[PDB]
């Protein structure tokens, strides 16, 4: 099981604003609740 | 099994928002509730 | 199994706005709820 | 089993409003209640 | 089996509005209540 | 067993409101219920 | 089994309001109901 | 079993209002029920 | 089998209002019922 | 079997109205009941 | 000067087609011209 | 000067194809040309 | 003056394909043109 | 001079596809051009 | 002058697809075009 | 001269895809070119 | 001049897709051009 | 001149993907050039 | 003139994912080139 | 001349994920280049 979350080769990359990169392999959970 | 999230090759990327990614291989849940 | 997001070959790339990608492989659950 | 989301090659792409993909290979589910 | 959700070759997008883009493959449900 | 959304060749888009692309492959459902 | 949304080849294409493409291959149901 | 929505070659397309694709591919079902 | 919605070569397009294509092959059923 | 929705052949289409397009190719149903 | 398009009291719509409403009040002009 | 497209009283509405809702007031002009 | 686009008042709605909604309140024009 | 889109009021709205209001007040043009 | 998008007043909104609001008050404009 | 985009009042939202708002208030302007 | 994005007064809001709101008031200018 | 982005009073917010809100007051422009 | 992003009072506020908010005030302006 | 990015008051605010807020007042640039 391979998991890649982003890849570059020989590119050009400019970000300029908020990213966010979660990676769960296996058993992953994210819950959210508001009660 | 391989699971890939963006991949570039010789390419130009320019992002000026926000961004996310986010990835689940296994056993994922993404639960959200608001009671 | 494989699962590519977004691929970019030699190409160009300019997103101003937000930008979602939730990648599930396996078995994955996305519930939304409100009670 | 081969998901693709989305391709380019050799292509000038430029994206201004919100953007969304989500993939699920497997067993996937999407359900959403409003009660 | 293969799934390809769009794909550009040598090709010119211009984007401006929301765009959303959602694939199952395999045993995919997405139900939606509104009680 | 091939699915392919939208296919692009040597061609010019130009997409200035909202667009939705959902694929099923396999045994996909899709309810919507309104109680 | 092979199965094709929309294809462009040498085309103009200007879309200025909603699209929907909606694909099933295999075994898919769309119901709607309203009780 | 090919089943192709739209084509276009060297062609012009212009499309202002809503637009809606819906394909089904071996055994598709879409039920509306209105009680 | 083959099965074509639309179909343009070397032609222009120019559609204003709204656009239905539903296509099903195989075993395809719609009903509608108002109870 | 082949089945031809619509086929243009360097023609210039104008089309201001709604317009509906079923194709059912195979064992196609399309009941309507009002109870 | 009153303009109604479509009025519903206490009445069961279903409408599984493609539906059109355009509505001019005071100086309306829609010309279709195909040179 | 009062203008209403669809109203809605006590009513059950299920619409399951493309709607387009134009509305002009005062002095609108809609041309279609296809030179 | 007054322009209302869809009114609802103790009713259910169910809109499950897409949906388009423009309006011109004034000196309002929508020129549509392909050379 | 006042301008609604869309209203609700005690009232139960579930939207499934792509949806697109666009409202112009005083001096508005929409022009689409394909040369 | 006063525009109002969308009001819901106790009400229930599900909305699962992409949505697009644009709003001019004055003297706005929206070309697009295609060359 | 008072512009609402979305009005909530005593109200439930669920919104699962996403959502573009773009107001323009004055002397607005949206050209979109594709040479 | 009161500009209002989106308004919530008791409300619950539940948004798990992506989201952009651009604001212009006074004198705005939104251009895309892809040469 | 007022301008407001989002409000709320006495309500529940969950947001779970990416947001974005850009605001102009005076004279602000957002040109998007890809040569 | 004054200008407010977001503003809450007597809320709740759960937020999961990228957020981004950009002001101007007087003479703004936010050029994106990709040459 | 005042400007206020976000305001809280007798509020609770979770916030998990990145957060960008960009604040210009009376002569703002904020240019993107990718040569």
């Amino acid at each position: 099981p391979q998991q890649y979350g982003i890849q570059y080769s020989a590119s050009y990359s400019q970000q300029t604003g908020p990213q966010q990169l979660q990676q769960f392999q296996g058993y992953g959970q994210q819950p959210t609740s508001q009660a």
